[PDB]
C-alpha cells in the first residue's frame, strides 16, 4: 500500500503454512509415540465422522429458521434453503452417509449420537458459535462483505467515472478564461474521518480561489444535476506555492456520520478499519480504471503538529 | 415490511428454538437407552474440552497469520492480536487449562492431541472451514457487513437529511411561482436495480414539466455543492392524473454497476439481496429520524403488466 | 433456450446424482459383503495415497516441460510453475506426506514407489492421458474455453453495444425523412453457418428497399468509422409483407472460414457445436444487457423446404 | 517469437522426455530391488485394470449427465453419446473385458469392484476431478480451445483477408492525389490491451494526417460496408519523421472489456494470456498466408520511459 503505511495489505496464505507445520509435527509425534498405524486411522477417521454429523446437527437447527424466509429470501425454493443451510446437498448427503457407515461399523452408535445432538444444541443455545474477530475479518474481506467496499464502488461509479474524464476539458476552458492549475484532482482521505465542510478550517494556508464551469448531466430521473469542484490555493509562509482542485472523500463523512449514530450499530474501531478498507479499494479500483489515465492523486494523511497545506503541496511539487 | 412482501424480515431466534427441541429428545432418548449417567456426563465433558483444544490450534494457526499485520491491522499490541484470533485471552485460558486437566485425568494424552492438531490442520489446508451461506448471511446481517447498510446511511447522511428539511420551502416557493406539487419527496425502489437516466424512457406516461427552486451548500471542500430536484407529471389515458417531485434512488445504480464489474466482485443474486437489504435499512432510518415528518415516500416495486405511472398515482392518491 | 430447440442447455448435476447413487450401492455391497470393516478403510486410504503419490509424478513430469516458460508464460516465478503443475502446493504438499506416511506405516514401499512411477510414466509415454469428449467439452464450457464465447462477446463489445443505442434514431430520421419500419434490429443466426453476402440470393422473396443514415465513431486509431445497416422487404406472395433491418450475424462466416481452412485446426462438428454456442452465448448477453431494451430479435434456425422471408416474417408480425 | 521476448513458444516434448528418465530410473530401481519379476508384472497389470474399471465407472456417472443432452448436442445416436464419455467404445470394451478377465484370475473380486466404485464417486462429488492448470492450458493449446484463435481468425477472415489486397491500390491512389506514406499497414499489438481510440492520446507525438481512399463491398446481408484507414504522421522533435497507416488491433479492445465484464467469466491473467496467444497465432496465419506479400507489419510491446512513436519509427527503419 504506497497510500498510507497504516494501511492494511490483503491477507495472504499465513494460516495455511501453520497448518502444515502443525501436520508436519503432529506426524512426527504420531511416528515417535509408536502407536498401531491402524487405530489412528480408526480414530482420525471417526473424529471427522462426528464432525459431520454435528454439522449435520447444526444445520438442521438452522433450516429451521430459515425456512420462514423461503418466500422472500430464498425465492420460494426448498431446495435453495437446504443449500444454504447444508452447503451442496449432494456432497453433504455423500459425506453423512460414510461418517454414518464408517461410525457404525468401526469399532453405540445411537446413544453417541444423542450425545452428539446434545453438544450442539448447547453449542447453539448458549451462543458459543461466535467466529473469532479475525475470522469474521477474513471472511468479510474475502467476500467483499464491508461497508467500505459498498461506499468505494459508489464513489468511483457516481462521481469519479462521470467527472474524471471531463475534468481535463473544464480546467483547459478555466485556463484560457482566466493561475495555472495542475491538471489533476486531488482527493484528501483523512484516515480518522474528519471531514470539515470547509478547507479554511481544516488549515490557514489552504484558502477558496475560485470554482471551475459546472459540469451537466441528467442522473436517476434527476436532471441538469451538477458537479461542482472548488479550485484552491497552497499558501505557503505567505506566498502561493501551488493551486488545485481541492476535494476531500465524501465517503468518509458517510463512515464518521454513520460511527457517531447509534442506529447506525458502527463503533469507533469499525471506523478506522472501514476508512482504511475504504482507502485500499479505491486505489485499486483507480489502478485497473481507465478512466485515471493519470487525472488524481489520491492524499492519504494520518493526524498524529501537522498540516495539510504541506502534504498537499509535497504532493504537488514532485 | 410494508414496503414489498419480497423483503425478508430480520432473523428471529427459530434456531434456538429448533436447538432447545433437539436437546429436549436427546435428553428423552438418553433416558430410554438408560446408561450410566456419569459416562454420559465423561463422554459429553471430554468432547467439549476436544472442540476447545481445536479451537485454540485454529486459533494459533491464524495468529500465524495476522501477526504480519500488527502493526497495520492491531495498532503494534501483541494483546490485541492475540485476542482477535484467539477471542477473549483470560476466557479462553480459562476454558484450556480446564480442558487440559479434565482430558488428563478423566479415564493416551499426548496421542489424542496429536490426532486432534493432525484433523485441526488438515481442515485448515483442505479449506473446510467455510461457513455455510445461511450463517455467513446471519453473521453479516446481525453485525452490518452489507454494503447495502453503508449505502443506505451514505443516502441519509449526505442527500435526505440535507433535502428532506427545505423541501417544504423549495415546494412552497415553486407554488407561489406558479401547479399543485404534493409536498413530499417520492423516492422509487427498483428492487431490480434497473434506474435508468429519464424516468419518460422508464414509463412514457411519465412527462417532465420544471425544476425546483435549486438548494446550495457546502460539503466536505467543494464550495456551492447544489442539489437540485425535478417535478414531474403523471399522465392518465393522456390528462395529468398528478404531480410530485418524482425521483430514482441512486444507490441501486452503484449496486448494478457493481453487478456489472469484474472486479468488485459482486454477484447477481448478491445484487438483489443487498437491494432488498437497502431498502430495509433505508425504511428503518427514515422511521426513526426526525426530518423524514411525512416529507418522503419510499416506494418499492419488482417488474411483473406493470406500469410506474399507475404506481406512484396510487401511492399518490392515499 | 428458446432461440431454437436444438441450441444445448448447460451442464447440470447429473454426473453427482450418479455418483452418489454409486456411492450408496458401493457402501449397501460392503455392508453385504461382511468384510472387516477395518479392511475397508485401510485399502481405501491406500488407494486414494497411490493416486495421490501418481499425481505428484505426473505433475513432476509436467514441470519437466512448463519449466521451459518460466520467464514468458509464468513471469519468471518457480512457484507460479509450481502451481500450475502440481495445484496448491501447500495443500498437495500435506496431502502428499499424510500418503506417504499411512502408505508406509500401513500394512514394501520403494517396490511400489517404482511400480507406480512406471505405470505414470508408461501413461504419459504412451498418450494415455487424453480427456474424453464430454470430459473436455464440460471443463471448456465451465472455463470458457470456447471460440464461440470470444466470437460472441466480440460481436456484443464491437458492434451491438455501439449500434443498438442509437438505432431508433436513426430509424425515426428515416421514417420522418420518408414504409414504417420496424424498431428493431433482426440479426439472423444460419446454425449451420451458411451466410451468403446478398440476401436475395439466399431467398427471393427478401428485396432491399433502402439504407438507414450512416452511423459514424472513432476506434482504436481508424475515425469516421461508419456502420450501415440496410433495410429490406418482406415480399409475401407478391405483395410486400413487411420492412426491417434485417443483417446475417457475420461471426458465423468467421467460424465457417474457420472451418474451412486447414491451417485454422477446426472441424465441421467443431463448426456446428460452436455455432450452438455463440447463439447461446449471444442470448444471455443481450439478456442482461441495458443496451437491448427491445431493440434486437435474434432469429436462430437449421435449414432442413424451408423460407427465410417466412421466418423473419413470422419474428415480425407477433 | 520474433514479435515480443513474453510470447511463449509452443509446448514441446519435455514431458515425454522427463517420462522416459522416469520409466529408466523405475526399472533400474526395479532391477536394485531383486524381487520376482512375474510379481513386478501382475501388481503392473493390476495397477493399470483397476485404472481402467475407474475410468468405465466415472465415464458411466458423466453419461448419466451427458443423456440429459442427447438430442441437442449428440444428434439423438446413443452412440455419439457413448462415445463422447468413454472414448472409443470398441478399444473401451476389449480393455474392460481384459481387465474384468485379468482381475478375476490373477491372484476378492466384488469386494474391489465396491471399493473402487467408492473411491470414484467420492472423487466426483468432492470435486477432485479438476486438472492442473498447466494441463487445462496445455488441452486447450493444442485442442485449439482458446478464445484468442476465434479471435485472430476472425480478424484475418473478415478484415485483413479483405483489405490487405487493396491496399497497395488504395495508397496508390493517395500518393498520386498528393505524402510518402510507406506502402505497408502497421498493426499495433499492446500487450497489455489498452488500445485507446485515437493514437494521439497514446503519445502527443503521433499526430494524424489524412484518411484513405474508402473501400466498399458486401458484407453478411450488409452491403456498401466501407473500411476505412487512417493514415498518422510520425513526429520527432517536433518534425515529420515518417509516415505511415497506423492502426491498432481491434480484438485486443474485446479482449479488455471481456476482462472488464463479471458476465465475461474472464479474468486478467487469462487476457494477457490470451493477448499473447492471439499475437502468436495471427503471427502464424500472416506467415502462412498468400495476401501478406510484406503488406503488414505487426508490431507488439509493453510497457515499462516508452515511447510508441518511437516504436513504429524503429520498425519503419527498417
Ligand atoms: N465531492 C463530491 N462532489 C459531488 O458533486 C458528488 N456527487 C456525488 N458524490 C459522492 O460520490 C458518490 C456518488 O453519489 P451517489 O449518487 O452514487 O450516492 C449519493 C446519491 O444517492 C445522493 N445524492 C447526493 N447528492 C445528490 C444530488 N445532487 N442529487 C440527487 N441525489 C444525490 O446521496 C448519495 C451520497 O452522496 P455523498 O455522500 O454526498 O457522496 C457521493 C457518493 O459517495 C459527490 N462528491
Ligand atoms: N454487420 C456488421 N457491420 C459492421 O459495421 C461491423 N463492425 C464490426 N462488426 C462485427 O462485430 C464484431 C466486432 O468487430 P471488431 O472490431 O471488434 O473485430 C473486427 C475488427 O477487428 C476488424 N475489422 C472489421 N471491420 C473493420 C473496419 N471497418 N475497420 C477496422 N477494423 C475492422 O475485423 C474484426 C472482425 O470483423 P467481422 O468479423 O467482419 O464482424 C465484426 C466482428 O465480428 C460488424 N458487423
Ligand atoms: C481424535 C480423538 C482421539 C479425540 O481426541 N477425540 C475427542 C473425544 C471425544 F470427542 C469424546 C470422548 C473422548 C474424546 Cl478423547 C475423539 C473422539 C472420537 C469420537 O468417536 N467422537 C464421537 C463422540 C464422542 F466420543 C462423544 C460425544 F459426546 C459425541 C461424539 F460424537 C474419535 C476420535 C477422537
Ligand atoms: C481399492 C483397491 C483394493 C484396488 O482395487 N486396488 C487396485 C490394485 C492395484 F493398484 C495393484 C494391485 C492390486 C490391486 Cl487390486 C488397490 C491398490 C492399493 C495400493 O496399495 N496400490 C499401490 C500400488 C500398487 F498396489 C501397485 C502398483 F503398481 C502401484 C501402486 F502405487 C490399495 C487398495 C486397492
Ligand atoms: C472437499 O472435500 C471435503 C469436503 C468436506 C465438507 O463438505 O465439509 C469435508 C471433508 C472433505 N475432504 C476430507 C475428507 C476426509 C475423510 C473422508 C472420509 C474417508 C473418505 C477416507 C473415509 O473419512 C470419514 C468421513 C466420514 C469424514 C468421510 O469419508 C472424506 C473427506
Ligand atoms: C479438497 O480435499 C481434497 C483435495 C484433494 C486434492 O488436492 O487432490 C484430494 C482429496 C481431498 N479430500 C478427500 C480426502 C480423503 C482422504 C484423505 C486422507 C485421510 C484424511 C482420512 C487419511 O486419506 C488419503 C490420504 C492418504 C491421501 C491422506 O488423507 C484426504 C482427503
Amino acid at each position: 500500500s504506497s497510500l498510507h503505511p497504516s494501511i492494511p495489505c490483503p491477507r495472504g496464505h499465513g494460516a495455511q503454512k501453520a497448518a502444515l507445520v502443525l501436520l508436519s509435527a503432529c506426524l512426527v509425534t504420531l511416528w515417535g509415540l509408536g502407536e498401531p498405524p491402524e487405530h489412528t486411522l480408526r480414530y482420525l477417521v471417526l473424529h471427522l465422522a462426528s464432525l459431520q454429523l454435528g454439522l449435520l446437527l447444526n444445520g438442521v437447527c438452522s433450516l429451521a429458521e430459515e425456512l420462514r424466509h423461503i418466500h422472500s429470501r430464498y425465492r420460494g425454493s426448498y431446495w435453495r434453503t437446504v443449500r444454504a443451510c447444508l452447503g451442496c446437498p449432494l456432497r453433504r448427503g455423500a459425506l453423512l452417509l460414510l461418517s454414518i457407515y464408517f461410525y457404525y461399523s468401526l469399532p453405540p452408535f445411537t446413544w453417541m449420537l444423542a450425545l452428539l445432538g446434545l453438544s450442539q444444541a448447547l453449542n447453539i443455545l448458549l451462543g458459543l458459535k461466535g467466529l473469532a474477530p479475525a475470522e469474521i475479518s477474513a471472511v468479510c474481506e474475502k467476500g467483499n462483505f464491508n461497508v467500505a467496499h459498498g461506499l468505494a464502488w459508489s464513489y468511483y461509479i457516481g462521481y469519479l467515472r462521470l467527472i474524471l474524464p471531463e475534468l481535463q476539458a473544464r480546467i483547459r476552458t478555466y485556463n484560457q478564461h482566466y493561475g495555472a492549475v495542475s491538471q489533476r484532482l486531488y482527493i484528501l482521505l483523512p484516515l480518522d474521518c474528519g471531514v470539515p465542510d470547509n478547507l479554511s478550517m481544516a488549515d490557514p494556508n489552504i484558502r477558496f480561489l475560485d470554482k471551475l464551469p459546472q459540469q451537466t448531466g441528467d442522473r436517476a430521473g434527476i436532471k441538469d444535476r451538477v458537479y461542482s469542484n472548488s479550485i484552491y490555493e497552497l499558501l505557503e509562509n505567505g506566498q502561493r506555492a501551488g493551486t488545485c482542485v481541492l476535494e476531500y472523500a465524501t465517503p468518509l463523512q458517510t463512515l464518521f456520520a454513520m460511527s457517531q449514530y447509534s442506529q447506525a450499530g458502527f463503533s469507533r474501531e469499525d471506523r478506522l478499519e472501514q476508512a482504511k478498507l475504504f482507502c485500499r479499494t479505491l486505489e485499486d479500483i483507480l489502478a485497473d480504471a481507465p478512466e485515471s489515465q493519470n487525472n488524481c492523486r489520491l492524499i492519504a494523511y494520518q493526524e498524529p503538529s501537522f498540516s495539510l497545506s504541506q502534504e498537499v503541496l509535497r504532493h504537488l511539487r514532485q
